[PDB]
């Protein structure tokens, strides 16, 4: 029932932001059609897992009937926040990388009807319809400050994660703004170190931290938990989940995943390259960079190629077992003080162990 | 003192954000010198008016202590760079929704050497973070905090709708449609004044105009003191001027001067030259038009250049101008009947305005 409630909640808000924009800002019914269509395009059609968690997290800490109605529906305009949050990324993204389709559609920039210079600003859209949502669904909430506070600390972190992506494949020391440069040669710079630094604040906090805070906040039970391990957790399972990100976008065919890969295309400093040129040869490594960040499809088959020849898989499964036996740890050591929310953590973490998407 | 005060603010504020960055952003000293790098360019080199009215329009008020008018002057300056920060913001993006080649007498951020396409895109949205960064550091403590950046968004929000309207107003918007492809109107039926007036409210007016005199108030905390119907009006007319300035410009002044490239005849925009020759042209200058506008052909665009000329524009521009000049000298003594120290700082920015050579 929670994904029909969340789904109703869309439609209320859908209804506010497009009447508002014929009403305040004298749009017309041509454009209107189109940001309802933008909307229902990049805000749904994903997992919806992080703004289920937070209904969730809201439903799980519930401890009259009036109220229980009330947190229900501040989580369920949470969701859409940061659902819209993602929505503003992925578009962004999808431009940024280069991608063909997203969540088995071609990327929003890519739509025949769509320019590459309007769907720079649609995301820009889609941005300030978060804050849009928060201020007239919050307007009296005491808590709506402090939910901003964190919800934009958050989006910053994410727009500074995409720095790193976006600058993984060149040599930082002359990263300079007015002298051009290639793509890293040596590649000095795909550690997990960095590797870690990238996924941490471009996913990490937008993806797990949030959904997990503003499900306390709305259901004001924020101060009953142990944040130092709940970040703890939120950090670990979100570096996992970038790293299932990296593995799909290489193995798991678009069909299942939604997406055309384009990592190794895009030369990015993803968790296969930084494992594998850790563990790999200087015969294998030379020619890795003769067919990374390619277009080319025969030299993309031969990363792949590459990749499977070093057991990666390996790698793999190994990290993804020691996650887990973290996971679980902090986890119980959660439920000591937060039996509710350990619970609603340890259900965003069955989203996420061996997700196929 | 004003500009010297401002550039104050900005260093303080410069420290504070790229230091956070480094500490807690696990940020290196590398990226730290390129979102350095980011800032001055994106941010600086300007003319200011939107952030030094602010200024000038909080301490008009300051009147109406040594610490107030110390603290007052202070969250102006920050209120100012807030305003720089989002025009930079957009500046950054328009640049690459326009596919423009300059700015402010260098390439277009986008355009940098070392700087890529897609970073730009990125680049240009820790721009508008850091408004935020900035204020939540600065106004933590503020009374007017939340107001402040309610009434900031909701300007943010409009002109990334005007944003909308600007950039597919070469589009039969009957056609509008994700799904479908289409090509650029070839009637142009939807060149009209009425939609011209309504991208350049949108897109430019409210954060050019009645944003910096808002945020000034605010932080005099002399909001109640106006009357906002009248300095609504202001700021609407005095905008779409700024505006229809900012199209003729594009087309007739020397990139030398204005410090960027024009590409409205190349980018079929709806600009006020579009429009008003539209309204004007006979059939023979409207054919003629059609077959030589939203192109790079430079040959193309040096016909549409004349054209504008044959129409005698700006013949319609003089009249214009006088007509605008006109309700904003009324409007300006309305106010200064209830407010003669927010009036005269009004004034001030008109002067800014009126006649601008950039
Ligand atoms: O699966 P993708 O490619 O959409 C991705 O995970 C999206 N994404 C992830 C995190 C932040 C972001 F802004 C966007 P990537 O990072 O581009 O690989
Ligand atoms: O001189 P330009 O071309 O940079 C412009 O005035 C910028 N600009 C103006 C208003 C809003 C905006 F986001 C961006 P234009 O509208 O693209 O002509
Ligand atoms: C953060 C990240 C890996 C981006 C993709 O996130 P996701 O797969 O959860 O997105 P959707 O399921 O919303 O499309
Ligand atoms: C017309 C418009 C809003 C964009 C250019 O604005 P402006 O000329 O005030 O910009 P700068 O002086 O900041 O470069
Ligand atoms: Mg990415
Ligand atoms: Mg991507
Ligand atoms: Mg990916
Ligand atoms: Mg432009
Ligand atoms: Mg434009
Ligand atoms: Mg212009």
């Amino acid at each position: 029932m929670p994904m029909q409630m969340f789904m109703q909640v869309y439609d209320e808000i859908q209804m506010f932001l497009l009447e508002e924009l014929e009403l305040k800002f004298d749009m017309d019914p041509n454009r209107v059609r189109y940001l309802r269509k933008m909307m229902d395009t990049t805000c749904l059609g994903g997992k919806y897992n992080r703004g289920l968690t937070v209904i969730d997290v809201a439903e799980s800490l519930l401890s009259d009937g009036a109220r229980r109605k009330r947190v229900l529906h501040d989580a369920c305009v949470c969701g859409w926040m940061i659902e819209f949050l993602q929505a503003h990324y992925l578009v962004e993204d999808d431009i940024m990388d280069n991608s063909v389709t997203r969540r088995g559609k071609p990327c929003w920039y890519r739509h025949p009807d769509v320019t590459v210079q309007c769907a720079i600003n649609d995301g820009l859209l889609l941005k300030s319809w978060t804050h849009m949502m928060a201020m007239h669904f919050f307007a009296d909430r005491p808590f709506l400050q402090d939910l901003l506070c964190r919800f934009n600390r958050v989006d910053y972190t994410t727009a500074v994660g995409q720095l790193y992506d976006v600058t993984s494949m060149f040599d930082s020391n002359k990263l300079d703004p007015d002298v051009s440069q290639p793509t890293t040669t040596d590649f000095a710079e795909f550690t997990l170190s960095n590797y870690k630094r990238i996924v941490k604040y471009k996913t990490a906090y937008y993806t797990y931290l949030l959904p997990l805070v503003m499900g306390l906040i709305v259901s004001e039970a924020l101060p009953t938990v142990d944040m130092g391990v709940t970040e703890e957790l939120a950090m670990l399972m979100g570096e996992y989940f970038q790293v299932q990100d990296d593995v799909m976008d290489c193995f798991t065919p678009p069909e299942r995943l939604g997406k055309v890969g384009t990592d190794i295309q895009d030369a990015k400093c993803s968790w296969l390259a930084v494992t594998f040129l850790a563990k790999a040869s200087s015969a294998q490594v030379a020619e890795f960079k003769a067919n990374y960040g390619s277009g080319d499809s025969e030299k993309v088959a031969t990363v792949r190629r590459l990749y499977e020849e070093a057991d990666l898989q390996g790698d793999y499964v190994a990290y993804e077992a020691a996650v887990a036996e973290q996971v679980k740890e902090l986890i119980e050591k959660l439920r000591l003080c937060s039996p509710g929310f350990a619970a609603s953590v340890e259900t965003l973490w069955g989203k996420t162990y061996k997700r196929q998407k």
